[PDB]
């Protein structure tokens, strides 16, 4: 319940709060979601005022004695142990200098602690300026996000896939092309086109990387480098890389473009984009085979969390939240001007929910739903056994001309084929019962 | 850390938790974002149980202690006093059934400890189901944010941008169009503009509030009400009304439409993505008109908040590019219903009520902290629309189209106003006096301002 | 071919053109979709330059010849006669100026056809602007499109879902939730939800009207009207208004928002976007319903529309519910994209009017044609599959709950369990069971199954 | 009118048309846009129609008469002879059999004119399957497009861009931040920045092709690849390629993946929809700095087609529409089911569209725009040495309290820092000249050369 003095007046600020008078201006000015940075982001800021600090010092511009206090509470933040002194808006000034002097005061309470005096903005912000340092931290934890978080549930999920791939590689049943009976398919084929799509997802993750994991930091106020050591972005990035085990992180190929755009959120948004619309795919698929069971399809049981199909919409659910997060993006990363784009705050809270959003339901739905699942096999060898079949089976035995005219004789009178086969005494030297059943049998048709 | 007994086995739940095993169960099978309902959404849940309670009482279908109880118990998170209790995700069983069933746990607890014993099931979700419980009190937050506290906040933002107009009805400065200079207007003019685009937002909002607050209690399980008073629903509405004040909640007109969709959320959102789109146009134009203070338009001062940057154009855009985004997740939920059942209420329940919160916060505080200390430099806009090529155009009839462009091209070239360049290329004689030469150049004459 | 000359230089224009040189160089200048202006808003520039030189003429500003000429030429391109002569790409300057100029000139054209020389900014562009013509031509078509198209299609499509809820008000059936077995309803009643989820769309289309229909006319290049009549605006609508018939078209309530923003385009395309979102719903349901009809639902039957496939002879596909999904998506995107340009105004311009228009008005096609065919070539024809739908609702565990009160809801789930194992229906397991008899006579049985009852059809 | 046949009976065709009883059935049943395949759409049709049958021919499933016919009638519906024959809409089937049956049809018609006898369904359409042919043709369209049209308009765009940057290398000015004038930048810089997002956009289409390329052919009706010879994806990919010259052809890593989903258009999409945001950043950015030639920023005129900035608007109202677009792909995409998703022709419609626009707008904005712009340097530089931001730097002489006096006054008198600080008469006590001109040295502050 103490008072601070501010070059624009007298600031009240909570007892057991690490943050200074500049927070407690910013709590004050934008009370608009009462959401703040999460977890992921506060974790980025301490990762990078750690690394600047070190650099700092090793070029001699940082006495050791305050870059090891940068370093010690920078290590608490990055550690998760300060989550609680991040209490700025998310709809912050669109630079997010907001959350950047908030870490700045943090680490010079927590300095203060110790004994050293750090001065928030010549010490821990040397080198640094309210643009290059938010972004920065917004790319670290969305490549942490892809890297160490999302390509492994997304393999998770794969493997959950490929399982059952190979487990139902010859549980037949019938196709549905349009909603309608088709040919016949089997239950393992169907799981490999869904093991395909999460593959196709961690692929298309993987292709973003160089430019989501691109680091503006170096480029201070306008991209330009103006107050900073000419290999400042270098020298913090190979801490980084060094500190986090991500060797995606990379400085920016152009200054310019890293500070006056998002472009590379952009395109990671459109991958994870990607993802839900097939989690959504393979999602209402599973949620219609579990379907019933007296009314619906009955093709599956799903395990029970009569059985409502709960993970199917927990993922459809995150699926249309991440659609919806993407075009938030976008937005933001269109809107920028000149030097700076001012939607980094909103954007990051965006891209980094869908990266935690896509990670849990993923691994969720892996262990929780796909593991479990249950073919009803009789079931569905029945539906194959009454899909549509054709007569291109029958060609060497009875001639491409008699096998047309069972093809025009069964779709006249609505019979099957094999039906047709037997009414038109075809059943004989040429054709045995057994050679007609081997020609049609449904489990050869689907081709496995 | 204490321990409950399931149908399924043994589960802890913490000591203060008012939850029972059903929500524990939620919390442990549902670990997505870390994020739950909102305080709106929980005072609604609350408001909802307790208007069920008092019909079944009414009915003589649940016993009145039990009633009281119930209503007691509601009462208190309809205010707000158990905000932490409701701890499942948003990402949930797509009814929102857990958190019905959360509502029913708390409100057993709450009773239990004034000696009363509430079966979570049995009496506190007498005549309900779960299905037309959670899509109910989703209704009743998004009608409550509407009518009491986003069209107020718009009327706000609009009265200050209508006061600016009046106090900068004579403020002559240039036209812009495609970002080129253009005939004289004032500041006055534009900003009754703003004003206008927030009015037409707060009609908006209203012409969407005869399907919004369409709630399907009453409907069950399916819609047919089966297994509820056949006039479940309309009491529950009475009550609620009663209680609320919100005359805009009403039955649903087709109990089968209110609970297979959730149309009404998918039209709300596109009446705030306009707001949104609006706020956008509105922002931007004032953090265009304070850029500078040397290279940019120089137009006005935003008031100074963290050379000020503009800080609050900023939040409001960022809000607003939230609410667009928002408002797509909305609709993917809602064309995805499937036959008797929309199962993406939570969704879709989050993303309406925050565009509500957001719109609204972000809008008095762009009202109190921006427009009403806007400061205009009135001088400044006043000659450079008197110095503009744009106003050479009402000297053609006395000197002609060719010296009206080089008299353009001079003042241009010297940094001098029209009327300066007319005396100084010796234009004053009988074909144009002094007197003729300030009537053709009168630039807020020009703006045509009542 | 045919030569002219520009400000800038000489142009080759086609032979048959009724366009000039401003509109040759626009076709230069934007080689970008290689589409143009549609006949809605063709017609609405027409309709548009008609009235303002009917009011120049009144107010005596403009000569009654030369009045006379452009009233009976644009009344021709209103008429749908010179959809050709509008060949400038939908993405050229953002005001839409180059096709007002395009219009100007085959109006001009037209004109010296019949031996009346009009100049095309003097006299066809004469007390408006390059700013308030085009916007106002938009909201004229968005307007017509609405009200004369879209509203009476949707009309069509309510009367067709109606007509089948009352058919269908006693076709008993389970309910789906979650897509699981539930409780009984009636096809009638999901049919009776369709139908108002179309009846909401029209009450939707018609609220965004009173916007929608707010014209830009009079305000000139900014909005403060310099350059026209002080009543030019009032009077260009009114004459509108009495030739068209389009109640809903009204003067802005204020001339900067009706130029500086095209707010009344995004609120509409919201209706359109809430629309699809419910067409999406009721063709995907119609689809599943049909679907099979071995391996799907079968719950109803689709008119055949076209043959399937050439691999299966026999197989009938959902091809309108395809239709109608595929434009719901086009609405949806096209949303977007409006709401895009909308947001993006400056000052005293939205300079995104061209694509807007695009957008918007394909919508109300896509939306207006679909709907009509949906009605016609689908829905009146569907026929239900009564004795299937009834045998599955009298087998359904979800219908014991009827008979707790007589036999116990312990020895009701019994019943279900058994009902559900022996593919029995609940009534025969009640009787397998031996429960009748002293709390339960066979009348009795039969009014508590009564699953037409427990569906509470009106 | 002529009477034509199918499975379900007699259609009245317009005497003279190519198409025959399927394609007028389509004709009646979707009259919704009005609008049908696009020249590339039909290009990639009749391309994989002449594949099929020499694939059929090589494997002696089609009588090389008839292979010669299909495959000489599908090079004049490749070239474009016969476009006035497809009047489908594209809100037709999810499947695009409608369009399959069309060129089927088509070939069949054509092919009796020269005297042979072809069945649209067992020879034209032999070992094929609606399900995988028009995806097929869809992702030949689109691959064609990414790599033949687009990627080389984004280098042209790139490499005008880039060219200015260097033009400009020298051409010192006010950075902005939020809009607020800021430390010093040059315009080279700021273009530098432009390119870069240019050459990232085609990073991006190149990064997705090896999905973009992935073809159905072979998979037929579910697949499976019943009714196909097990190797016909396989030949019929190896002459595309041939044909085409698009080694980014290939056969589908997984056959039901293919048919299932087209996560490969929705993936292609959000690489144009990020070229979108970034064209429309640059677009912006341009006509902010041509703004004016008074109120504005005037930083450079565009060249004049008081000039409007009628490209940057082109350009970003082509962003507006491939946003929207994207936002209809992703929708499609999302909503297959089982063995086939059936959002095809509109998927196809709208990524089609979004490459198109794309590559005619990028093109005419390098050309007619960026090539063009010419800067306001003196006036540029003025400005930047007349900023409070380059105060700064003279802290250290000065202190702060006189640095804002100084800036101050500088900005009421219109004159640069220089002339203010000798005005102030600080030159001598805190500072020589020679040091004010190291301090204050904008294009030294923007560390250009
Ligand atoms: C953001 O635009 C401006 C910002 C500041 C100033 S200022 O007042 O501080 N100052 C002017 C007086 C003398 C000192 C230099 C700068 C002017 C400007 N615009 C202009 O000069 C506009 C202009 C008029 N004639 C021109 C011809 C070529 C290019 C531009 C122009
Ligand atoms: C778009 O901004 C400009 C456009 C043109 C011109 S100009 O050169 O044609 N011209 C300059 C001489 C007299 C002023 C008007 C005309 C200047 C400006 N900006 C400014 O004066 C900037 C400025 C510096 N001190 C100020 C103090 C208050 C307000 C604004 C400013
Ligand atoms: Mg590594
Ligand atoms: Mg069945």
């Amino acid at each position: 319940y103490r008072i601070e003095h501010d070059t624009m007046g007298e600031v009240r600020v909570p007892a057991k709060a690490l943050w200074r008078a500049q927070t407690q201006r910013a709590v004050e000015n934008f009370p608009i979601s009462g959401r703040g940075l999460e977890r992921t982001q506060i974790r980025a800021l301490g990762l990078l005022k750690g690394a600047c600090a070190q650099v700092n010092s090793d070029l001699g511009l940082l006495a050791p004695e305050k870059a090891d206090a940068i370093i010690a509470a920078a290590a608490e933040i990055a550690d998760g142990q300060h989550d609680d002194q991040f209490p700025i808006d998310v709809f912050q000034t669109g630079s997010g200098t907001s959350s950047n002097m908030n870490t700045n005061e943090v680490i010079a309470s927590i300095a203060a602690k110790g004994g050293v005096t750090l001065h928030p903005n010549d010490d821990v912000n040397m080198s640094q300026s309210s643009n290059d340092t938010f972004p920065t931290a917004t790319h670290i934890a969305a490549t942490e996000a892809a890297v160490a978080h999302l390509i492994p549930a997304l393999q998770q999920l794969h493997d959950a896939l490929a399982a059952k791939a190979l487990d139902w590689h010859t549980v037949v049943k019938s196709g549905r092309t349009h909603l309608m009976d088709a040919v016949p398919v089997t239950l393992g084929q169907e799981f490999s086109g869904y093991a395909r799509q999460i593959e196709a997802g961690i692929e298309r993750v993987r292709a973003c990387l160089p430019r989501l994991g691109e680091l503006a930091i170096g480029g201070t106020a306008v991209g330009t480098g103006l107050n900073a050591p000419d290999d400042f972005g270098v020298r913090v990035v190979a801490v980084l890389v060094a500190q986090t085990g991500l060797s995606e992180l990379r400085t920016a190929a152009n200054s310019f473009e890293a500070q006056a755009a998002r472009d590379g959120l952009v395109e990671a948004s459109g991958a994870l984009r990607t993802i839900a619309v097939s989690l959504t795919k393979i999602a209402n698929d599973i949620r219609w085979m579990g379907s019933g069971p007296l009314t619906g399809l009955a093709e599956i049981q799903l395990p029970d969390l009569k059985v409502n199909p709960v993970l199917p919409e927990a993922v459809t659910q995150v699926a249309a939240q991440v659609i919806g997060n993407d075009a938030a993006i976008a937005w933001g990363g269109a809107n920028g001007a000149f030097e700076l784009n001012v939607y980094i705050p909103m954007m990051a809270r965006n891209i980094l929910e869908s990266f935690k959003l896509l990670t849990n339901v993923s691994r969720l739905f892996a262990q929780r739903c796909i593991a479990g699942l249950t073919a009803n096999v009789e079931h569905l060898r029945r539906l194959a056994e009454s899909s549509p079949s054709i007569v291109t089976p029958l060609n060497s035995a009875i001639g491409y001309e008699e096998a047309a005219a069972v093809a025009k004789q069964a779709l006249k009178e609505r019979k099957t084929i094999r039906q047709t086969v037997i009414d038109r005494g075809l059943i004989g030297d040429r054709l045995s019962i057994e050679d007609l059943d081997r020609r049609l049998d449904v489990l050869a048709m689907a081709k496995a």
